[PDB]
């Protein structure tokens, strides 16, 4: 319905009311583009987030010929920081992993060894930034590794949830990458194991979904973009959910993404 997508807007609003913080959302209809959006101009920490414009830009520096999908990378424990621990048993002896590789382990496990090693090969977060701009997201602001960003949670990579939308819309359409490093990039979305509460929560069975999620630490932030495949022919939706100082508990911020992936694919299906 025409009618059910013009008053998107309004449900979105209700969903979110008293959550507190400040709550960026922006919804893309791949196929035409229409778009609803509330504070999506408003950058807002990423967390891990940033790691879905670190892997574009890895997979641009192989587009451009500095870089190989196959090269071997040495990690080693040192590359690993203190306070990580949620996926040290694969860096506990060195070992060598290719750039795909890295990357898989990167969107999907939210690593942020492999992350750190990604970032060194494309030339650090300004190199990322630059990256963006280059594509056509001028307000995704890379400043920060994860490490430097763990020692200081005041330097956060930030980025806009209209811009998200906006990548998420090119990787969609085939335009942001060759189609190769496209279906890469989208498997390893498809099989991201973090976001099982967020935009998959409240959609129907059988709805196909794309995502990556950021999350920090008791409900200071919680965030989460991806692509939802609509059914029949009706198209995708490029959707991001950025909640960042929420009075809400951890789970209530995830029911509010998963709620408002809901509303958004409700208004755009018949």
């Amino acid at each position: 319905k025409n009618e059910a997508i013009s008053m998107l807007t309004e449900r979105l609003s209700s969903i979110i009311n008293a959550a507190g913080g400040d709550i960026g959302i922006a919804v893309i209809h791949v196929e035409t583009g229409h778009t609803t959006a509330i504070q999506g101009t408003t950058q807002l920490p990423l967390y891990s987030v940033f790691k879905l414009p670190l892997a574009i830009a890895v997979l641009k520096e192989i587009e451009e010929n500095r870089l190989q999908l196959d090269r071997k990378v040495r990690v080693t424990p040192a590359d690993v920081a203190p306070g990580w621990t949620a996926n040290a048993a694969m860096w506990r002896r060195p070992i060598d992993r290719t750039v795909a590789q890295l990357i898989e382990v990167s969107i999907i496990r939210s690593d942020n060894t492999s992350s750190d090693k990604l970032l060194q090969l494309v030339g650090g977060p300004a190199a990322v930034t630059h990256r963006m701009r280059a594509l056509g997201f001028p307000n995704i602001e890379i400043v920060s590794t994860v490490r430097e960003f763990s020692e200081n949670r005041t330097r956060p990579n930030t980025g806009s949830a209209e811009d998200l939308a906006r990548l998420l819309v090119q990787l969609q359409k085939g335009e942001l990458l060759q189609p190769q490093h496209s279906a890469l990039l989208l498997g390893f979305m498809h099989r991201a194991t973090t976001g099982t509460e967020r935009l998959r929560g409240s959609l129907p069975v059988g709805t196909p979904v794309a995502d990556k999620t950021g999350t920090g630490d008791a409900g200071v932030v919680t965030n989460d973009v991806g692509i939802i495949t609509l059914p029949k022919g009706q198209g995708h939706l490029a959707i991001a959910v950025l909640i960042s100082g929420s009075k809400l508990s951890p789970a209530a911020q995830e029911k509010l993404i998963a709620e408002i992936a809901r509303a958004a694919y409700d208004a755009h299906v018949s």
